[PDB]
């Protein structure tokens, strides 16, 4: 997270942070529960390439990462087939936890939004997580959870946006349909936020937007974060998970 | 160049190496002359984000890098409008040298290929550069050119070894119309030979069948090196190479 | 450290952790409370140039570094003044903190020994401390204190083993007479531990034989960990510590 | 080497490069040509720990590095028994090729100082080699010998610039009397140089000095290149070279 804040204990139930196995279970991207059973992530977090399901732990909410660990097995890894890379789009995943989370309140789902939600500019939206504070910044010890509250972004704009100082033409997209855009130069996402929520409040309740994906490095001039947009995949969510 | 050997002095007369402002004029890709005052190459080591003319030189054909150069400053560079990353495709561009080059038997241009050229596996073809010799080896010094004859591959197989040990779907492309696959765990290009030549020799003549671009890894089991299928461009390069 | 265990929570209540800062108060050495008022460390952690007070920071005993912070801020750094390097000696230093430590159950000041004592081998000594599990391998998150028992080695014995396979000569000494061996090529002490506590268990009571100096790696064949005597530099510590 | 430049082909004939095997015979520190037969070096470049002769390589004199190599085998390595760190001293080494050298014009001898000579404040005296042309700043290709003239600094007066801004006692000689100081702010040697030759031109024959050892980083305020004085060391080196 480029900017914004520690999260408070007291925010975002939800997220979760994925561990790959090595000198210690380390913390590669994050995620989010959707039902007791589910975490959300972004394929390339655990794609193209077939993994070993033994080397992936999955951590609920934390304050402060590793120090209250608790990992949980994970028994199926579900990635979009039409995914390869995240210009390319599909970039999502699922997470089937060998076992179901006993909910709290302080670890809980976070609902998806309904399939007609755009998310205009101007609503208040809030991305989270684990990763760096800059780019090639690593976010320091003892690691808190942080939250930025990002603009959203048109995507026709953002795609335009995105064509400035490039060699693309302007009749090709680059900030696919399925995509969304959201921050600026001091509010953005930044590696290791990889897969985790942006999550934006909706008629008084939280719903999940979009997915960390990819963009043209962090908080950079006219290179606003690129989101998986959950709309466009809630079918294929929904053929797994309840 | 992954495998292969040492290049003959008299062999490969077309190949150059870019160089970027710096320290010192770094090799960052390589090249290939195809018109005395043209250089093909692979847009990925130019864009998609367009950078200064003055931050690159050209060196024509070298035994060894950085030996003896002679920096040639180039007029224009040229992008595809479809490209933004290799995997997308369009990975290929073109830079105008401020001054026709004197050709002679040392250095010369290579000839393309006419439009039904397929190059089907069997064919006898070589790519040359200064690229590592494996993944994450660099040329060592005094950085000589390095030859490697690589087999090539038909597109919809190389495509399906692509999904080989891969989550993305048997029906998704990988591999794309717009490029031609050649190599094996032992022999291929690698980091640093990005926008040289793959030449062929066909029926008398060495014609210039690809333009290195990507894969992962190199040399990798079920990865051969993917490059940018010149035929499909030939009307693009012509509409600015005479 | 190398080897060893995550340390229970009641033992070593001298420990002490010094921190440079930077994007976050970082680690850098080990230490101890000697006195209410003065940690005992290493002169190679704070010399042999002249820092910035204000850069420099005391912790502590804390279970796992950055969880639960209470930096304490420095009045002065006594170096002493015949240290240069740590082979050539003298590698030892005092802190004066800018106020008396609230001395409690859980931390408090450890006991320096006579001068008459020699900590013979076969005694049981321990080393403790946050630094690198082994070569090149830093200590994982959360960073807990870990400790180690070590076997003492005679100080010729020791030096005996420097000289397998090396050129200095027979009679040339390595380990010095200011210095202390501790350790085999399964337990010792490394980076990150250097200026931390080597005690003693003496007729019932635990005494500071040395301070964590240098070596050739840590665990290595023949390299015993090297400390600085503790005994030895009595006179100048007395000199200060009340 | 900072500051400076490329040496011209006819000065340094008895410059040395010396090669460790791995990827490629690469450079890891200078030497100079004191007898057809034996080459003179820093202790610390080869030692304290005895290293493998099949893996040691010798270059004499060459314009770039790597460019035309002709690797000697060594027959012997003779490291100074009282070598440990080139703080403590005895920084000094021989090399016997297998073979006498076929001496020239090109590349011969260079000659050692009468037992008694000083080298007096401020003398012109050059320093040689292919090491870093700043602090972290490589030598970049094609890596040329480099030269560059730097003035004496009689020891006491170097000492005391040693201590300034310093912990070390003021009666504490960091410089030592088997060490000498040339260079300053502008002008020095580096990382990659040492081993090499310093050379002071009294009464028109050109006289080894030094021999390029350690200092704190290169080119510092208050800290000057400190060398081998090889004056220290004539009769230990006759007992080997003839
Ligand atoms: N702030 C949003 C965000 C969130 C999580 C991770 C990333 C990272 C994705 C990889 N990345 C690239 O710059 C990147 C990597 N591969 C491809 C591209 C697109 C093509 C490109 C390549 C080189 C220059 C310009 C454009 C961009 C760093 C930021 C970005
Ligand atoms: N052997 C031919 C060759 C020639 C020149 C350069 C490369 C390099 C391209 C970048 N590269 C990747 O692995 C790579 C980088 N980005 C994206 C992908 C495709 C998606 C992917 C990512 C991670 C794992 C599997 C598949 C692959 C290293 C080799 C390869
Ligand atoms: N396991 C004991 C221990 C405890 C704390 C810190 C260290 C570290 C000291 C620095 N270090 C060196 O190898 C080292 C650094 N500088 C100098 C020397 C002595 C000379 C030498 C150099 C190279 C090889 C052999 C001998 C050794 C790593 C371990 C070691
Ligand atoms: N310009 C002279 C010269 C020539 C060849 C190589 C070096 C290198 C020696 C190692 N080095 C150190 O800084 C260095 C390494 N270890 C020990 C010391 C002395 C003690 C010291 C350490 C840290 C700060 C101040 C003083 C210094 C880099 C330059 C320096």
């Amino acid at each position: 997270i480029v900017g914004g804040q520690e999260a408070p204990r007291s925010k975002w139930p939800w997220q979760v942070s994925l561990r790959v196995h090595g000198p210690y279970w380390m913390h590669f991207c994050g995620g989010s529960l959707i039902h007791p059973q589910w975490v959300l992530t972004a394929a390339h977090c655990v794609g193209p390439d077939v993994k070993d399901l033994a080397a992936l732990r999955v951590q609920l909410r934390e304050q402060h990462l590793y120090y209250q660990d608790q990992l949980l097995p994970v028994s199926r890894i579900i990635v979009h087939p039409q995914f390869y890379t995240a210009q390319i789009g599909a970039d999502i995943a699922l997470l089937e936890l060998e076992e179901p989370v006993k909910v709290s309140s302080h670890v809980h789902t976070v609902t998806l939004p309904p399939a007609s939600e755009t998310f205009p500019p101007g609503m208040p939206c809030w991305v989270t997580g684990w990763g760096d504070v800059d780019n090639d910044e690593r976010l320091p010890p003892p690691f808190p959870l942080k939250q930025v509250k990002v603009p959203i972004m048109e995507n026709h704009i953002c795609d335009a946006k995105y064509h400035l100082g490039a060699y693309t033409g302007d009749d090709v997209r680059i900030v696919r349909d399925d995509m969304l855009c959201a921050g600026n130069t001091r509010r953005d996402s930044c590696q290791g936020d990889s897969g985790g929520p942006l999550v934006c409040k909706v008629n008084g309740t939280w719903l999940q937007a979009g997915v960390v994906s990819w963009g043209e490095g962090c908080a950079q001039p006219n290179r606003p974060g690129i989101y998986t947009r959950v709309t466009y995949y809630l079918d294929w969510i929904h053929h797994y998970v309840p």
